[PDB]
């Protein structure tokens, strides 16, 4: 879940 | 360490 | 509804 | 978890 | 030097 | 690790 | 002009 | 024309 | 290291 | 068929 | 500039 | 064969 | 421009 959340949050960058 | 790269990333949230 | 108010505070990270 | 993760973020709301 | 190229590349998440 | 999180935030680069 | 390359190749990172 | 050859090209960087 | 940081994000280029 | 065999060759760049 | 770069990026091609 | 022979040509370029 | 293009892409070839 966390790698998940990661994935969102860096998504843009 | 995934905690605190969240961390950073969630700080403005 | 709990997708909704996270996408708008992770709006920033 | 959604709980949670908001509980977080809302902290300082 | 990584800091700060991270930094900038983490600076819209 | 910070090789590691930029290759991954420089892999779409 | 190297920075201005970097950034455009950064700009989706 | 020059831009045009240069985007297609650094277009996976 | 400008040059270096180029140089990797042009490899596939 | 000339930007086919551009594209091949490009396609390395 | 603009030369130099492409004669970069087409080395392989 | 055509094919076969155009690929290692063009394996250079 | 395409055949001065591959001209150059296949001055190897
Ligand atoms: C979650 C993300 C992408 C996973 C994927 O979908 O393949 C991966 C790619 C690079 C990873 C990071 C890098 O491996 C560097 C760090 C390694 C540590 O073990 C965890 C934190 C750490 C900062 C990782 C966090 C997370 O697992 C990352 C950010
Ligand atoms: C890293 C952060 C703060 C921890 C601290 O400052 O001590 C903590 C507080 C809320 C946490 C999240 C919430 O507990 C809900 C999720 C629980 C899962 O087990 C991991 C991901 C999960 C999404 C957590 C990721 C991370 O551990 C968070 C974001
Ligand atoms: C709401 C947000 C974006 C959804 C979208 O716009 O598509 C999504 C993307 C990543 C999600 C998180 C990640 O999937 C990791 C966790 C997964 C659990 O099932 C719920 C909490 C959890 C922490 C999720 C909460 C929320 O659904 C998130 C934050
Ligand atoms: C998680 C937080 C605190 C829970 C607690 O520690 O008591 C609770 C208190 C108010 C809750 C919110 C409010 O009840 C209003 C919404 C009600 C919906 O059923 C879900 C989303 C909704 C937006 C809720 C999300 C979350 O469960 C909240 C934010
Ligand atoms: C560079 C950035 C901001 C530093 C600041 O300006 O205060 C800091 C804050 C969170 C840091 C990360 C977290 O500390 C977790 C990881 C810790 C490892 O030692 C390196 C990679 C690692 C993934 C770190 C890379 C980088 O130094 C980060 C991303
Ligand atoms: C991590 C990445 C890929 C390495 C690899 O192929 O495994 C490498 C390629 C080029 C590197 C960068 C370049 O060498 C230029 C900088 C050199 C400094 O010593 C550190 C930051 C610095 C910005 C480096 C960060 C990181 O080590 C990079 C980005
Ligand atoms: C060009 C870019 C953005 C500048 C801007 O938009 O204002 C900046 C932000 C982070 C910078 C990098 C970081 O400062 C880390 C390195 C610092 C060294 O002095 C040069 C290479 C180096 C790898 C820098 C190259 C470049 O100037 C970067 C990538
Ligand atoms: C063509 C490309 C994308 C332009 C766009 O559509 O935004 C742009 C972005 C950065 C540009 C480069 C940078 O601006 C730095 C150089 C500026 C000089 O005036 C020309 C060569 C030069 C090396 C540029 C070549 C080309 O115009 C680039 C590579
Ligand atoms: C770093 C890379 C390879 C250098 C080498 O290892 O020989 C070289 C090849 C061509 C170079 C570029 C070209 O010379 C065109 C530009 C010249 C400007 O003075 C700097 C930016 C500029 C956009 C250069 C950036 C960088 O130095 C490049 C990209
Ligand atoms: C064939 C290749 C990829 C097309 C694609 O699939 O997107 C395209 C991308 C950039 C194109 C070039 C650029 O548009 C610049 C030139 C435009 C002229 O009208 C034709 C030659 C010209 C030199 C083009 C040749 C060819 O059509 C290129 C090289
Ligand atoms: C830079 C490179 C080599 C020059 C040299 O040998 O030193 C030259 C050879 C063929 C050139 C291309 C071909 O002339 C076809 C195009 C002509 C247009 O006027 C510019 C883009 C255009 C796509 C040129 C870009 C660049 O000047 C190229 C790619
Ligand atoms: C043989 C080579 C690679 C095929 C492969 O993917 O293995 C292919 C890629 C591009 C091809 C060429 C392009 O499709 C353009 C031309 C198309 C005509 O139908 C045949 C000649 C023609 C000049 C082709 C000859 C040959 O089949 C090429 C050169
Ligand atoms: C430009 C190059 C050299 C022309 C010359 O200066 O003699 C010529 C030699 C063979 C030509 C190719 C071959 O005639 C086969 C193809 C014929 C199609 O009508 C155009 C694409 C096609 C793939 C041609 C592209 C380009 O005009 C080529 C590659």
């Amino acid at each position: 879940e966390k790698n998940a959340l990661l994935r969102y949050l860096l998504d843009k960058d």
